[PDB]
């Protein structure tokens, strides 16, 4: 025989200065590189509001060691990027294949955070654009237009710019940043999600692009990252497709899982419907029932998509869509193999045959607390068809293998050039975050 690394520690307490760490991400890329990112928790392992939190990352290329971490993003004061998302993805230029990685993360101004966001896209729409709301302290409404220039609540101009950094001037000097709880106009206290690319390997990431502009819906409090990665499609009609599972609350804080998905290669994204969206339930009103929250998503043999989501109850609930993301079959079951005491979980698509099947990996802890971290193999299996005639697969979990035997919580897996495993998890304790990799024997033996 079996392969299975001691683990190492990426980040631990001190650490470039950062005194707490979690939330891991891990992709690899098509030059084999692993990427690894995490939360830079810099007051501690808290959540947002009062925290400086950025986005930090590692890299280990094919026979290489691991890189020391560095931070790609930084907002001003503690303005919080929080829980990444990883995706390898391909577009065909000119003949070659051109790789691009995208992360998302979800972003708040200093002071917000999941427990006390405000509501809406943080958007103004003026006849089909999209501008900045700024807020002052009497409550009173700006708009960010063109040049930066800020218009108040009457349509007219006034002597504030801003600039995309989210730096205010006034008369040319800088009088704040919007993005900061001293700030005389400041940003709306709601959640974005935001996306920055490499196109170098993971080494060098474009500046941050916000994504909630015509994507978030105002009725939406919460939008956040679903942690680990996300997927591109390869079969079918949606070969190509970027997917990105995400979250999000209603006016009831209600949360409801998604993705959102892009066609042009992240030029442009769409929310997908949430699993809690059936024929009788809407995820913008329902008050009460099972919620539906951080989730990964593996794709299918045909293309179809297969969503594992935390939820409030006992097990893992798995949801379908049968077109690429848009909306999911109304049913959705519990996997009572799936343990799920209300944690983030990982599920990856394995690139090779096991026993002759097709396979997926999942990790998550499997218990009743955040503990007995396992790594499990699930084998696609086709058995028959739903109502609508579509294709029915399930899922044979044939290994199920304790890695981690005490405290597990977050984690992420990728698969590594060789066709082993790797695995990026927080359980050694506080702000100390661990890579380990293995390989499937490790799994079947034990
Ligand atoms: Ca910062
Ligand atoms: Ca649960």
């Amino acid at each position: 025989d079996v392969y299975k690394t001691q683990p190492v520690e990426l980040f631990y307490p001190g650490y470039l200065e950062s005194r707490g760490y979690r939330i891991p991400a891990l992709e690899t890329t098509k030059k084999g590189t692993v990427l690894a990112s995490i939360d830079v928790r810099n007051n501690g392992d808290h959540d947002a509001p009062n925290n400086n939190i950025d986005v930090g990352i590692r890299r280990k290329e094919v026979n290489g060691e691991w890189e020391e971490g560095k931070v790609i993003l930084d907002y001003p004061g503690k303005s919080a990027a929080i829980d990444t998302s990883l995706m390898s993805a391909t577009i065909e230029e000119n003949g070659i294949e051109k790789e691009r990685i995208f992360l998302i993360v979800t972003h708040f101004p200093e002071g917000y955070g999941f427990p006390n966001t405000e509501g809406g896209s943080g958007y103004k729409e003026i006849d089909g654009k999209y501008y900045f709301i700024l807020k002052d302290a009497q409550n009173n409404e700006y708009t960010v237009r063109e040049d930066g220039i800020v218009y108040n609540s009457e349509g007219n101009e006034t002597d504030y710019v801003m600039k995309n950094d989210k730096t205010l001037i006034q008369n040319g000097e800088e009088v704040g940043n919007a993005l900061l709880s001293n700030s005389p106009l400041k940003a709306v206290g709601t959640a974005h999600i935001e996306m920055i690319y490499s196109d170098d390997d993971g080494n060098t990431w474009s500046e941050p692009e916000d994504l909630n502009p015509g994507l978030k819906k105002e009725w939406m409090k919460f939008f956040g990252t679903a942690p680990g990665k996300g997927i591109q499609i390869k079969n079918g009609e949606h070969k190509g497709r970027l997917v990105f599972p995400i979250y999000y609350t209603n006016q009831n804080n209600f949360q409801s899982s998604a993705v959102i998905y892009s066609d042009d290669f992240g030029e442009t994204w769409k929310l997908g419907e949430s699993p809690i969206d059936t024929a009788s339930v809407s995820s913008e009103t329902v008050s009460s029932g099972t919620q539906l929250t951080e989730c990964q998503v593996v794709e299918m043999p045909n293309g179809q998509l297969k969503l594992f989501m935390r939820n409030t109850g006992s097990y893992t609930r798995i949801a379908t869509s049968f077109d690429g993301g848009a909306t999911w079959h109304d049913e959705v079951p519990e996997d009572t193999s799936l343990r799920e005491p209300y944690c983030q979980l990982s599920v990856i698509n394995y690139s090779g045959k096991i026993n002759g099947k097709d396979a997926i990996i999942f990790s998550n802890p499997d218990a009743s607390s955040r503990v007995n971290g396992s790594v499990k193999v699930g084998l696609i299996n086709e058995n028959g068809t739903y109502d609508n005639g579509e294709p029915r697969y399930e899922f044979d979990w044939i290994y199920n293998k304790t890695v981690k035997p005490g405290s597990f919580a977050y984690s992420c897996l990728t698969e590594l050039p060789d066709g082993n495993l790797g695995l990026f998890y927080e359980g050694e304790g506080a702000g100390r975050m661990a890579y380990t990799e293995f390989d499937l024997n490790y799994l079947k033996f034990n």
